[PDB]
């Protein structure tokens, strides 16, 4: 059948509602342990976590496995990387329009095979991000603040009106309360805590 795409970078058609196929490369971070056919990808541009079922999805047409190797990396500051990572943080970052801007999130933990990058979600919009985060943080604009559901069908009643539905997919190691969650009809990667 398939073979093993972890760690590669691959690209392929999407084709949104009635709209022209569009072209995409990506990084593939990660294969979905409970739900094998879910892959957790970085499309080149962007610094979002996307969930996709490569393989199912009608959507994607004409996918192909590149043959570039990710340049690897060991990174700038262990010690650094290691305290970050389950902290409060303060991201402050460019807008389009150039003006800064300040988010509020939580560092989640290191990325897969992009080592130098690091997942992390927002209050603003609490889904999966990656931005290299040692970096940010020796530039001056990140600064710390001081301090078994996997596999389950889950649904979130949002008001007004309707609920979404989906599955609980990964546990945060550094805070076990903090899940991913993958919803259906939502390419994005939840990041929500669970009480
Ligand atoms: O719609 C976008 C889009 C457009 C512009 C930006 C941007 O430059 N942007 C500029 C940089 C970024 C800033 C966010 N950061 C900056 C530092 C801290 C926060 C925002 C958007 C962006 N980036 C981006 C993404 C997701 C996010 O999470 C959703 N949020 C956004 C706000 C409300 C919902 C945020 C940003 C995404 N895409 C592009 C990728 C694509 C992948 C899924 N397909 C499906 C199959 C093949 C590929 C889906 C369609
Ligand atoms: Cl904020
Ligand atoms: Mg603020």
């Amino acid at each position: 059948s398939r073979r093993n795409i972890v760690g590669c970078r691959i690209q392929h058609g999407w084709k949104e509602g009635n709209g022209p196929v569009t072209q995409w490369k990506g990084t593939v971070l990660d294969q979905v342990p409970v739900n094998p056919s879910l892959y957790l990808i970085k499309y080149d541009g962007f610094d979002c976590v996307y969930g996709l079922e490569l393989n199912k999805d009608e959507r994607v047409s004409a996918l192909e496995v590149l043959p570039d190797r990710v340049a690897t990396s060991r990174i700038s500051d262990a010690h650094l990387a290691d305290t970050m990572i389950g902290k409060a943080v303060e991201h402050m970052f460019e807008t389009e329009d150039g003006s800064k801007d300040e988010w509020r999130g939580m560092v989640l933990a290191r990325a897969p095979v992009m080592n130098t990058w690091f997942y992390i979600t927002y209050e603003k919009d609490p889904v999966l991000y990656m931005y290299q985060l040692l970096d940010d943080y020796k530039e001056g604009d990140l600064r710390i603040m001081p301090d078994s559901l996997v596999g389950k069908q889950v649904e979130y009643a949002k008001e007004d009106g309707s609920k979404r539905t989906g599955m609980v997919i990964h546990q945060v190691e550094a805070k076990p309360s903090v899940y991913f969650i993958k919803f259906d009809d939502d390419f994005h990667i939840y990041v929500y805590d669970l009480v």
